[PDB]
């Protein structure tokens, strides 16, 4: 007699110790519905479907209208025909202080998309499909959560793994920010001042697909920052006690946190700004990089001893990975199996698991 009668014969790397931390499968519920079969994920409970093919199916695919004849359909018009009304002769940016008229409608749609976040993003948001081009985003379910946090928590910071497409939601939570609000300065900041001109590219990338009442006009469009006619603005800066001292932020965005040299000054410059009188919003995002500065960050914030709101999502927030190389579900088995193969537990676990490589 073998290994015992009902014991699986297959195995994971991430099983590497009595702990079964990934399971098989063929151990999940499944059922029959809408005419296809449904397999449950263990990472969020929620039912798959069993082939690729029908989950890219359920899948809506709508392009962003190109509309700049009909002002009536305000909610795709863009007015660029009529460069009178351009920022320096651009056709998809709108001129500043220009004075329009409004119907009641467009105010309620203003106004939802100020108060609904997660409505804005998918209904005036893109992003470029390989194939089928540019069109709306529809969210990952941990962006909605990440956009629905950074949104109402005053400060926030996310322990993500990499390649999750955190830079797609980010920028449209800037735009949004900057978009909805009047008289708010917006500092970027990171390891090296290229890497947050890059965040701030594509903030402006969102802003300048949008329609013309929803997009502010534009008064500066620099590659350092940009100013709206409502008075808020974005800067990008390399992250230091200066750059911090140097303006009066009501919010600071810091990107990869983790892989900053000697933030730890940053961060102390940092102290006054989140306690001033002002209020000011303060989101970090970064993948660990062992018990240094943003460890203890993060462990501050998940025992509840600072005033930031704790956020993680890992490897499987991106559901492709949940099927396979014959696009069946498996729930990111072989997915799983490869990238450890192909590298090691230990980038695995620090990369995708979002651990902290300075083990307990
Ligand atoms: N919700 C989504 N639906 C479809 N594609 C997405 C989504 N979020 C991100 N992407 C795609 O993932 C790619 C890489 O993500 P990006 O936003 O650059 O962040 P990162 O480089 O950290 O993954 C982008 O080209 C983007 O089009």
């Amino acid at each position: 007699m073998e290994q015992p009668i009902n014991v699986l014969n297959d195995f994971h790397p991430l099983n590497e110790a009595g702990k079964i931390l990934i399971k098989h499968p063929s151990l999940a519920e499944r059922k029959d519905e809408d005419g296809i079969h449904w397999i449950k994920s263990q990472w969020d409970g929620k039912w798959y479907p069993e082939k690729f093919s029908d989950y890219l199916r359920l899948h809506k695919i709508v392009k962003i209208p190109n509309n700049s004849d009909k002002p009536e359909l305000f909610q795709t018009y863009k007015d660029k025909n009529n460069k009178r009304s351009r920022y320096m002769g651009l056709p998809n940016l709108k001129r500043a202080n220009i004075k329009t008229q409004w119907t009641r409608e467009m105010v309620e749609e203003w106004k939802k998309c100020r108060d609904d976040i997660v409505y804005f993003a998918e209904t005036y948001c893109a992003i470029t499909h390989i194939d089928y081009g540019v069109i709306k985003v529809q969210l990952r379910d941990y962006q909605r959560d990440m956009l629905k946090i950074m949104s109402s928590k005053r400060m926030t910071v996310c322990n993500l793994s990499r390649q999750l497409g955190k830079t797609t939601v980010v920028a449209i939570f800037l735009a949004h920010f900057v978009c909805f609000n009047k008289d708010k300065a917006v500092g970027i900041l990171a390891h090296k001042g290229s890497m947050s001109a890059e965040v701030l590219d594509r903030t402006k990338q969102a802003i300048e697909l949008l329609p013309d009442f929803l997009q502010p006009g534009i008064v500066e469009w620099n590659k350092g920052s940009i100013e709206l006619d409502n008075g808020s603005s974005i800067g990008a800066y390399a992250s230091s006690p200066d750059a911090v001292r140097g303006n009066s932020f009501a919010m600071i965005y810091i990107e990869d946190c983790a892989f900053i040299p000697n933030f730890h000054d940053s961060w102390l410059a940092i102290q006054p700004v989140i306690s001033s009188g002002r209020r000011s919003k303060i989101i970090i995002t970064t993948t660990p990089n062992g018990l240094n500065h943003f460890y203890d960050i993060w462990t501050a914030a998940v025992e509840g001893k600072s005033g930031f709101e704790p956020y993680t999502a890992i490897w499987n927030s991106v559901k492709e990975r949940l099927y396979n190389d014959e696009d069946i579900f498996d729930d990111g088995w072989q997915w799983s199996i490869q990238t450890i193969n192909g590298s090691s537990l230990a980038q695995f676990r620090q990369e995708h698991t979002a651990a902290f490589e300075g083990t307990s």
